DNA sequence: CCTGACTCG
DNA sequence: ATCCGAGTCAGG
């Protein structure tokens, strides 16, 4: 049906200066993963070609390469990121059909061409699953199949451009795609390239450390429950605790008691053992995932660890980090804060350099609510975070720990996005009248940001949807409904997304302006991560001081809002000491 | 394979 | 019933 050359070898009428290009990874971890296939579409017709004939061939590379050849992609970041790793440069990415299809409606999980094409009822084209199986089953299929395979795909982007970007510009999102998104594909490819070097002997002997602890933590609690057992099993737990030790019992879930972390504090009056519990499960974690888990993932050679931030993944415009996640690593606890020790500079004389927004959904609510008091509090460079610790523990602010003001923190934002007197109980351990006086309290001091949330849920129900700033938008279909627990988990997006998704727009608007700017200074220092509200670079140590100019600057400038962004930096050795 | 842990923003 | 957005892991 669908006509293509299933070429031997790359001609003139395959490298036009427009053309749908596909560039298979069939892995989902597309670091150093084979590249199987390669389609091209253009206006002369439609190419299949062997990625060793295509990816040695000078012109094919070179075209690969100009930036004036555009080509229009799918997830166009796995296939720059699978260039690299063949040595391989890609240029002139004007279309990502994967980013177009989020920014339409990100509830549709997009992750290949098929569901994309699906939105514009197009159907010449078969999802990846069905082509390559799942699990221990998936592979290549015989060329033949492969070829048309990816060849739809090419027709698919090919023909769906013009209906996206259509839809994109009634939204008035075609400049968040093509001025945003992707330019931001580009840099995180680099990025994820790059990667982040680890000092695995400092990471194993810490894990050799641990293990000890573990064990003598273990027996601990075996002598306090007069009895060995799996603590790393709720179930066995919930026995141990609820029956054996006949502990009260403050909340189950549908598979049996709860043992949640919440809970366990609770009990701390009626058992010591629950304390230990908590230590435990925290250096299991620190064992499994940082030590274990992270050693696994480290590319031996370079001792370098490559993670994918998906672009195209949260309901609010944030970046995720996966394979590993390198935005959640500890820091909360010095137990482990200490694993950022391992994470190292790349080149002997470099440094870490970490910025983080200041209170960054508080400033945007500021803006977007203008609420005055807020606005206000912000112009006086007043630190709420701080203010609210003073006030829930009685303790002045000269008082506040670092730990205090972290709860504090968890308070106002969920106060701001509609806490009940019953989470704010649970959560500060207080009675629910004294909740209750708080959250009144607190929408007394910020009566602007009480009628946006009021006003903003019942836009929601009239729309259908929520939008942020740079016209990012979220479906809230549910907020209409008659059930009342749908209904209400509804509503608090309708709080949410509009403020932590105009906080992404901005650092995603921060990072581009980053890169420009380093770019014409000319210095060596690239990125490494972005953790929601930070960014992680590393640089010769000479360039420290222009960083500390540099980097703050572009990150309160990236967007002029009604109060001042204010961004917080710190470098040293390992990102540990970047503090 | 999911659930409930722990981790971060 | 009860702030929001994420990912990984051991146990089952
Ligand atoms: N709904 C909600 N959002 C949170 C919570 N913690 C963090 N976030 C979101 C809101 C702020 C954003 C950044 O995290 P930060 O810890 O840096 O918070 P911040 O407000 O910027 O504080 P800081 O001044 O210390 O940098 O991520 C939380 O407990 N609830
Ligand atoms: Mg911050």
């Amino acid at each position: 049906k669908m006509a293509f050359t299933l070429a031997d070898r790359v001609t003139e009428e395959m490298l036009a200066d427009k053309a749908a290009l596909v560039v298979e990874v069939v892995e989902e971890n597309y670091h150093d993963a084979p590249i199987v296939g390669i389609a091209v579409v253009n206006e002369h017709g439609r190419f299949f070609l062997r990625p060793e004939t295509a990816l040695a061939d000078p012109q094919f590379v070179a075209w690969l390469g100009d930036e004036t050849k555009k080509k229009s992609m799918f997830d166009s970041k796995r296939a720059a990121v699978a260039l690299k790793w063949k040595g391989i440069e890609l240029c002139g990415v004007s279309f990502d059909l994967l980013l177009a299809a989020y920014l339409l409606d990100p509830a549709q999980g997009v992750d290949d061409v098929a569901a994309a094409a699906k939105m514009k009822q197009y159907e010449a084209v078969r999802p990846d699953e069905a082509v390559y199986g799942k699990g221990a089953k998936r592979a290549v299929p015989d060329e033949p199949v492969l070829a048309e395979h990816l060849v739809r795909k090419a027709a698919a982007i090919w023909e769906l451009e013009r209906p996206f970007l259509d839809e994109l510009r009634r939204n008035e999102q075609d400049r968040l795609l093509v001025e945003l998104e992707q330019p931001l594909s580009s840099i995180l490819a680099e990025m994820e390239f790059a990667g982040v070097k680890v000092d695995t002997k400092r990471l194993e002997q810490m894990g050799k450390e641990l293990a000890e602890q573990l064990g003598t933590v273990e027996q601990r609690i075996y002598e306090l429950a007069g009895q060995e057992f799996n603590i790393n099993s709720p179930k066995q737990l919930g026995v141990i605790l609820f029956e054996k030790l006949q502990l009260p019992v403050l909340k189950k879930t549908k598979t049996g008691y709860s043992t949640s972390a919440d809970v366990l504090e609770k009990l701390a009056p009626y058992h010591e053992i629950v304390e230990n519990i908590l230590h435990y499960r925290q250096l299991g974690k620190l064992q499994s995932t940082y030590i274990e888990g992270l050693l696994k993932v480290v590319r031996p050679a370079t001792k370098k660890v490559h993670t994918i931030f998906n672009q195209a993944l949260t309901q609010t415009g944030r970046l995720s980090s996966t394979e590993p996640n390198l935005q959640n690593i500890p820091i909360r606890l010095e137990e482990g804060r200490k694993i950022r020790q391992a994470f190292v500079p790349s080149e002997s004389d470099w440094l870490i350099f970490a910025a983080d927004y200041s209170q960054i959904e508080l400033r945007v609510l500021a803006h977007i609510a203008e609420d005055d008091n807020l606005m206000e509090a912000f112009r006086r460079d007043l630190d709420i975070h701080t203010k609210t610790a003073m006030d829930i523990f009685q303790v002045s602010e000269d008082e506040v720990t670092p730990n205090m003001r972290r709860q504090a923190k968890a308070v106002n934002y969920g106060i701001v996005y509609g806490i009940s007197d019953y989470g704010l109980a649970q959560n500060l351990n207080i009675s629910r009248k004294e909740a209750a006086e708080f959250i009144e309290r607190y929408f007394e001091s910020f009566p602007g940001v009480k009628r946006y949330m009021e006003n903003i849920v019942q836009e929601a129900k009239q729309k259908g949807y929520v939008t942020t700033l740079l016209h990012r938008r979220r479906y809230l279909p549910d907020i209409t409904s008659r059930n009342f627990n749908v209904r209400s988990f509804a509503e608090r997006m309708a709080m949410n997304t509009p403020i932590q998704g105009s906080a992404a727009d901005i650092i995603k608007k921060a990072m581009i302006d980053l890169n420009a700017r380093l770019k014409e200074e000319r210095l060596q220092a690239h990125l490494l991560l972005q953790v929601h509200d930070e960014l992680i670079l590393e640089a010769p140590k000479e360039e420290m001081e222009r960083l500390c100019r540099l980097v703050p600057e572009v990150m309160e400038q990236a967007v002029t809002l009604r109060v001042p962004l204010k961004v917080d930096y710190h470098y040293g050795s390992t990102w540990y000491d970047a503090k």
